[PDB]
């Protein structure tokens, strides 16, 4: 049973002009079985448009080719990210924490899905009590992206509410 396509997808911003669906597949295979490459280009002249997306045959590849960049793809650095607009961030509000959740609790789920750099556990102004929420902010935006398209997050027991923070 295969994950959903959608889940698959990373679209690849800042194409060389130069890049073709060919040479756009031949990059991204290095890291899993493409089903799809396209570069779009402008209907009348052909020219590229700059972007393109690739879609693997599991998630897993898209990890792997999301953690083997940067992408340089004929002589040009480019932005993959995976799936109406992209919300590029890199922090993440965690609510349902309850007031016995520490930052070890947060920091030991979280690691695993990219690099953390700030963990703030909310407490309240007057008191200092924990407000059963926290934020945690990556070194980069993928980590955010495969949190918040997870049903569930459970840590320290409790079920989580998790949502990109701006
Ligand atoms: C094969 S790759 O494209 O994933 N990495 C190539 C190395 C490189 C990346 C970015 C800038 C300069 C060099």
């Amino acid at each position: 049973p295969k994950e959903p396509e959608q889940l698959r997808k990373l679209f690849i911003g800042g194409l060389s002009f130069e890049t073709t669906d060919e040479s756009l597949r031949s990059h991204f295979e290095q890291w899993g079985t493409l089903t799809d490459c396209v570069v779009m280009r402008d209907p009348n002249t052909k020219r590229s448009r700059g972007f393109g997306f690739v879609t693997y045959a599991t998630v897993e590849e898209v990890d792997a080719a999301m953690n083997a960049r940067p992408h340089k793809v004929d002589g040009r650095v480019v932005e993959p990210k995976r799936a109406g607009a992209h919300l590029t961030v890199k922090k993440i509000f965690v609510g349902g924490i309850k007031e016995d959740t520490e930052e070890h609790h947060l920091r030991d789920y979280f690691e695993q899905y990219g690099k953390i750099e700030v963990i703030e556990i909310m407490t309240d102004r007057g008191s200092g009590k924990k407000r059963g929420f926290a934020f945690v902010t990556f070194d980069d935006h993928d980590s955010v992206d495969k949190i918040v398209i997870q049903k569930y997050h459970t840590v320290n027991g409790h079920n989580c509410e998790v949502r990109k923070a701006l």
